[PDB]
């Protein structure tokens, strides 16, 4: 029947991820946000504390956990700082294409080193001209003998200048008439090969400690043994990846929303106005209630989406719903938390202005709020005929 | 482990309820809404179909179903007509106070009689001067011999004019500072007793075939044997009830929303404007997506609150979140369903305007949206 | 300079409409909502009290008033019952096409008799298969000598079976490739002419006492003397009628909204729960404040739309904003008004459940919420190019 | 009657501030934001152009303008940067207390020096333990002979470390049971006085170039001739000031919102996805339309609030609504302007992310969002008794 209970093993990872978040990530989050420095120390702890590369099949050294677990751990991380969390989750995002679109050797080779040493990887789809419109990417790949020459630009790549290797999507069919399901190719490209030119670190409003940047691929030579499933199967792999990784993303948002809620509540029991605590004012009580309600509902949506794909079924529908809802309520709670703090909440000495800045990104990456509505609409309507 | 899978027994109960709603409730819900006559026929078919009193334990002829099971059946019902469905649920609301508060006799006596024949009971707590402030009711009760003389009135009682027996909250202690947790007493009262003056059928905006009205009690006499757990445990029996009834009530609102969503979606795939199908205009697509999203979230919220109580764990927190949310998105989905229909949506010859009129009630009874907030804040600032 | 002051004369019109609405309309609107009976008695009294046909030029016996004036009166009327008000304001809608699109003769004939006798007229554009898309209408008009043969059907026509004459829009050019600006013609059709088959009174959830029904035109022969400006200038006239007529509609929703606010406001100061008036519960205070806020803002927007057209400038941008907003908040206050009444609110013995039923239509007729956004988006974006 | 036409004079002011704003503020706004450096060059410049101290009576060298005028000017300014505009507007805030509560001598002395040289002043009410609850301030003032000894702490003071003179609200009656309308007194304090300790500069999320800080007052001696109207008239002077300064703060929000709307529009007319310009996608056009709708309504509201006070009528009701609404729609428009920009919108190399960090303050200062509801609710209930 129905069950919202956790296995004893899951309650274990959760306790571990939680401790690590409230004891290690939280005391340093404020400083990494200010200095925009890559959180190398924290990424190593998470590595030896088994909180990273969770999805890598144990057939290569991984724990072989499932999307339910990734979300479970990720929510505890995001609670500390989604900046560190995004860098961590970026690894899963880049690995997944290999897990569902790669052969044994490719996984043994690129996934195996991830469990052996604390390396990082990245997902390369987005370009300057196209992001939401994946079908419009212009980065190319031509075959020369047993190789592929790759030329193009990638923009906004997470872990972009810190990855050992990259998952790269490039158009292989020059014919403009070529359909999306046959014009692209997923390649696994090592970062040190001659031709990849890493750009500068972009400076964004939130998740500052995270490394995000552009990359130029100029006459990059990739050996044929590096094409994932085959020339022309890149798009499906890309789509499959998003369904697998959108749930954990949505989980990151609820993690951020939780943080907002706890802060808002803690302060609401300390500050007094007109003779009573902020929480004793019905106005504020309803605000707090409406916040809690939303975090619970967003957590349910991602659990449902994770479970679905984990059970082996296509979860595009539930996945998008969770991403959309969690993203929107993550922002709503971020600003309401700042709100109950009054002037103090607008100040950097307090923890909430950072939350409002980190939150905006959830409505944009891994499919914007709009694109998610296009997906949900296309799946919902497909059911009526 | 995590699971959102229904058991074969539930995929069976559900198939039955869905059939009863799609094929039998839906082709007549329209006329019952217009006329407003208590849909006795449908209530007989529900009963003899197992879809009623679904909570009475086997020991008395009932199926002894759980809260999760009850919500799965309700959603399918409401999807047809929340008017008919509310008639049905008003039954388990009058029953639960007996299941959780009454002794074997009382239970065998009044619950057993419900499995033998298609009878109806009612829950009487609300009065004219108090609905939300449940601790403020005035219906009195004074003991005399092995009897309690009850005096007072109630209002908005569902199945009030169609009930065999009533669960009834009255104030036993006449002391002002009497601690709420000892000032009230619950009673299972029979409709045929002297002094029970039933009122006219109250006419409302939605859920019109349902029976709702005021009941005045004047010197009604109740034998101490009908006093539920004991003289004074009233407030506790009444409160403990909500923890079981709220989940189903939210699943009802979700069924309505599911119906509205379906109607609007089919129409959008039929009506054409500007050389395009309504569903092809990005503006409408987004509307549809947001509606889908809200239905799926409201559904999960009640499943969570049900599973919580079915597990023996107190579920006030999750229950109120499901009730609060489901009520809101049911009203929002009703108005948007009317919106996609256009002029037709505003018309009586179409199915959507009824939904909009029905929905509104979910924000009012069984604890208003405002009261649901007060509870969610109390429980949250409690964890 | 800026002024939100009413001229002494406008202060008079308002006081008339107000008294009329609160002493004569309110006392009987509930029965009319029930019976669905045309409110002839109230229309008669509205006519003599000078509250109707407000826009007809003095040249033809009218008050010569303007849109700002037309709105001030409507809001007061709507406060009583938008069912009655929509019946009255429908006359204005049907009259505008003549006032801005006809010659002296046409205006003397049809506009003139409205000042002498309490007749009613109607606006016939919407068909069963095309409403939001006026360029979609399929009722044709054919030139047979010095006459026009009209054939087609119209749906949802206010004052549809109570009108003396009708303004009708019919495609006059069969060429499917013909521009909408050149393919239509507006006519003036007298109801008694042979061929006009009036349908049944339609039953609706709200504004129940207003006459709204379908109408078929079977070989109706209208004289060229009744063509508005010319053959092919019908689309512009209608577009021009909406900008002029949309503001009063908005002012109409503001009336309904103001009514809801008062009812709820008067109850909240009466009903007591948990030992306090509803009003003393901050949760309800804030609720009331938001309603007040929305009504004030909606009132301001229709005033800005009336002034713009009254100053001789095309007011499309402003009319749409006012209509869209007033409609959205008129619906929001209806359900919140029912909400503060609680149980009673859902009962037909209390005035608010009717408000909720009447309100929904403001988001549909005279341009649906969605179309308003299209128009607004068109006006706004044109200013950057 | 009704008018929405600017007098030829206001059209001049407006055109000047617009020019100054789009060609002098905008070009350097991003830099002052990144450094948080106080914009002295722009302030001296504004003072030169007459876009400052606008409300000072002309018999003191001032323009003698009104609130509506201040709102017209502030909106243009805020459009360039609400960081720069807040520094300017904070001057009016500090001056009003003298305008409505000081005698002739005090005004020529303090308001006079402002017109002769580009000085700055501040408003001192908020303390660290009380902001919304003005009646809860602890700063004490006692009368010793012909002077008052001031002791207390203030916090979040705009222009706090750049003021020549301060308006200070202190409690002059130790009797805790004394009414709020009799326990405070407003003093005008010179910053160079012994005992005034300026705090460091506080670092906030938005309006970073604005100067804001706390200030300690150790036994600050103040001549009795510096008491504004008299002992105990402090609450009313402060309350009276907020009614006049609330419309302007609201106008600042609609300026920031207008800036958001323009950037969003211009980008939607350039960025291309799925073969069309963003503005071509209906989901996006609808968003732009709603954004446009709010700005027009927010602007309309502060216009109504300014006009009511210039006319010599208590405008508490209208001021709070305009302030409450503009505040919200500014935050809504900010985050949605970032949305249309995509990943770019989240990047600091673009103008929108700054607009989002700045907008959040409008729901906090000059009376928080919740406090405005308390006022609107009360004024509203007052109309039913
Ligand atoms: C915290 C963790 C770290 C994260 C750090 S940030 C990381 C990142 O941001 S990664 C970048 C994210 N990129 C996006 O979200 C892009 C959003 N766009 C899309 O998803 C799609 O282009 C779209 C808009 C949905 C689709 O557009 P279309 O071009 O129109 O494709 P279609 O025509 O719909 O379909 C073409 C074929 O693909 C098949 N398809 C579509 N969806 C799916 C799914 N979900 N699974 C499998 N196959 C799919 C479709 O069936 C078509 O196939 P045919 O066989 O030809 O019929
Ligand atoms: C599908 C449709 C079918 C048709 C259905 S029509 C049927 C109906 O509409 S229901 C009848 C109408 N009545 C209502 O809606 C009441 C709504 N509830 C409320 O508003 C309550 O005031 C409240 C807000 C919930 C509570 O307010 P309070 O006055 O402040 O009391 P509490 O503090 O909650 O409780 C005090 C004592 O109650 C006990 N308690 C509290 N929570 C619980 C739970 N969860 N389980 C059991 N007991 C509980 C508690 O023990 C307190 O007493 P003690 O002194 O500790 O013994
Ligand atoms: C009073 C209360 C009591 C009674 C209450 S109930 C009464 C009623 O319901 S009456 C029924 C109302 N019907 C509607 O609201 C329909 C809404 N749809 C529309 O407004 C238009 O189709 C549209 C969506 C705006 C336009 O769609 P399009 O087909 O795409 O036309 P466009 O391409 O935009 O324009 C084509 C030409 O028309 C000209 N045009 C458009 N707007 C105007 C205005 N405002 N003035 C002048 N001309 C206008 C446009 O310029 C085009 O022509 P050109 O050749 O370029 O000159
Ligand atoms: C763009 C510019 C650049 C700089 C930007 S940053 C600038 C700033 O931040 S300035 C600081 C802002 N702080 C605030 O806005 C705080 C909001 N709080 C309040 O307004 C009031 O405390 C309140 C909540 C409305 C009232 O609370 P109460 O304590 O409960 O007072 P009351 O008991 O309601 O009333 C007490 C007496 O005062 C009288 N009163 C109230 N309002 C008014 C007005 N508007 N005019 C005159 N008198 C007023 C009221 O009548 C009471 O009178 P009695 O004589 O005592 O009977
Ligand atoms: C911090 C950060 C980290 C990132 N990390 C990665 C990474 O690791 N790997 C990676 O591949 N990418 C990454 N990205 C890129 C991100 O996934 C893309 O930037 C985003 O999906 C790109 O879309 P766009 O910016 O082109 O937006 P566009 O959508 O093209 O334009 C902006 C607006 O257009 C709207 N829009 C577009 N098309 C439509 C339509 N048809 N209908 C309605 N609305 C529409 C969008 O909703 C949006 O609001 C990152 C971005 C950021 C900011
Ligand atoms: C950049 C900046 C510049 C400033 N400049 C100035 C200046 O020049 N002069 C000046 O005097 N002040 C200034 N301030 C201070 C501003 O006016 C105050 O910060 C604000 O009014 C302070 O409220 P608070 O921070 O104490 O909030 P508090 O309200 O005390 O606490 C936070 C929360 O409590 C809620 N709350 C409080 N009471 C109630 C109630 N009864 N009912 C419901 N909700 C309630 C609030 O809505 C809020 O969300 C500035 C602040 C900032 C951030
Ligand atoms: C169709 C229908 C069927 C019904 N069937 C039954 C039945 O079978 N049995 C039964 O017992 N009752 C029944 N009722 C009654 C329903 O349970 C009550 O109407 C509802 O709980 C009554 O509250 P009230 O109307 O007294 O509202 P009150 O709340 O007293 O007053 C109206 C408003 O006050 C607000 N409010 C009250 N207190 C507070 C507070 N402290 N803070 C903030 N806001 C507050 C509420 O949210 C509400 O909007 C039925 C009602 C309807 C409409
Ligand atoms: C009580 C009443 C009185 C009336 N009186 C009159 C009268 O006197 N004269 C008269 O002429 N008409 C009258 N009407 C008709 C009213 O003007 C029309 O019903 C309405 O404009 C018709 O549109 P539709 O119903 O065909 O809508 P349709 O648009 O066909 O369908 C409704 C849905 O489609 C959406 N939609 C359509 N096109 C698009 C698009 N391109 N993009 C996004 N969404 C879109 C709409 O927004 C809406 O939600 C009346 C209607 C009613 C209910």
């Amino acid at each position: 029947g129905f069950s919202f209970e956790l296995t004893e093993q899951q309650k274990e990872f959760q306790a571990t991820a939680r401790k690590f978040a409230r004891e290690e990530i939280i005391p340093v989050a404020a400083e990494y946000d200010r200095t925009g420095e890559y959180p190398v120390p924290l990424l190593k702890r998470a590595w030896e504390l088994g909180l990273m590369n969770t999805h890598i099949p144990e057939s290569f050294g991984g724990l072989g956990l499932g999307i339910i677990d990734s979300c479970l751990i990720t929510e505890e991380l995001a609670y500390g700082c989604t900046g560190v969390q995004t860098a961590i989750e970026a690894n899963t995002l880049g690995q997944v294409p290999l897990i569902i679109g790669g052969n044994y050797q490719q996984q043994k080779k690129y996934l195996g080193r991830m469990t052996e040493e604390p390396l990082m990887c990245a997902y390369c789809v987005t370009e300057p001209g196209a992001g939401s419109d994946v079908a419009g990417i212009k980065t190319k790949a031509e075959k020369k003998g047993d190789e592929y020459i790759i030329n193009g630009q990638k923009m906004w790549i997470t872990n972009g200048g810190k990855a050992n290797w990259y998952f790269l999507l490039a158009r292989s069919d020059p014919d403009p008439k070529a359909p999306a399901s046959k014009a692209f190719t997923g390649f696994i490209v090592e970062a040190d090969t001659p031709g990849v030119q890493i750009g500068r670190k972009e400076i964004n409003m939130g998740q500052r400690c995270s490394d995000t940047r552009g990359i130029v691929f100029e006459d990059v030579r990739v050996p044929k043994e590096n094409v994932l499933t085959g020339e022309g199967a890149g798009f499906k792999i890309a789509m499959g990846t998003f369904d697998k990784t959108r749930p954990p993303v949505a989980a990151g948002a609820v993690g951020l929303a939780q943080r907002a809620l706890d802060e808002a509540t803690k302060y609401a029991l300390e500050r007094k106005t007109f003779g009573k605590l902020l929480a004793e004012h019905q106005g504020i009580s309803f605000l707090l209630a409406d916040m809690a309600m939303k975090v619970e509902l967003a957590r349910l949506s991602y659990q449902r989406a994770a479970w679905e794909i984990d059970s082996g079924r296509r979860n595009t529908y539930y996945a998008s719903i969770a991403k959309a809802y969690a993203a929107d309520i993550a922002n709503q709670l971020a600003t309401d938390a700042v709100q109950v703090f009054g002037g103090n909440g607008f100040n950097t000495e307090y923890p909430v202005e950072k939350l409002m800045r980190d939150a905006k990104i959830y409505q944009i990456y891994e499919g914007t709020a709009q694109i998610q509505r296009i997906i949900i609409a296309r799946e919902h309507i497909g059911r009526y005929k």
